[PDB]
Formats: C-alpha cells, sequence, structure tokens
C-alpha cells in the first residue's frame, strides 16, 4: 500500500518536526530532525505518512513551557543521534494530524 514520495518535499520534512515535537517521556530536551531520509504515503481513512529520519538532542528544554519549532529548537551538535520511523494519521480536509506511532534505534554507523 505504500508509496515512495520525494523526501526534499518540505510539506514531508514539516510533517517529520511535527512528529518530534510529540515525543516527550524520558527527556530534558526536545529531539530535532536532522534528516529526512524516507517518505511513504498510504490513503486510509485519512492521508497517512511512513517518515524515517535522524534525530539529535535540540537546545529547547521541554519544561521551559517552549513551543517546539524547526527554527528555535536548533541541534546541540550535528551528531546523529537516532534513527527514527514515525507514522503520522492526517485527515486534511479538518486539519487533523495524529502520531500513530513513533521508534528509533541508536545509527549503527558512528
Amino acid at each position: 500500500g505504500w508509496k515512495t514520495q520525494d523526501p526534499t518535499n518540505p510539506k514531508f520534512e514539516n510533517l517529520a518536526h511535527y512528529a518530534v515535537s510529540t515525543q516527550v517521556e524520558g527527556r530534558e530536551y526536545y529531539d530535532t530532525v536532522l534528516e529526512l531520509l524516507e517518505v511513504q504515503t498510504q490513503i486510509v481513512a485519512g492521508v497517512n505518512y511512513k517518515l524515517k529520519f535522524t534525530t539529535t538532542q535540540s537546545t529547547c528544554k521541554i519544561e521551559s513551557g517552549v513551543e517546539y519549532s524547526k527554527e528555535l529548537c536548533q541541534p546541540k551538535t550535528n551528531k546523529v543521534e537516532a534513527v527514527c520511523t514515525s507514522i503520522i494519521y492526517t485527515v486534511p480536509w479538518q486539519n487533523i494530524k495524529r502520531v500513530l506511532s513513533y521508534h528509533c534505534d541508536a545509527p549503527n554507523n558512528v
């Protein structure tokens, strides 16, 4: 069902930033996205995006009450710290976006 899409499309990069913004458990800092590696899509009820991207610790402390954004939450260092896959469910005609899954592994080539 999954159709490959162009991972340089900024619409897909912004969905990856949305996904990282939802991940707070066990952290002091938000992660942020370094690179979107892969995007696949499927239409089931809504429009679903399966994103694979690298992350690293951002400079944004979660408990400061800061809103996550790509601009503010820059990487502390340019080092890959995780490779993550996240599925996002959307209903474009209702402006709904929901992270269904988010899982990461450590980079095996650092």
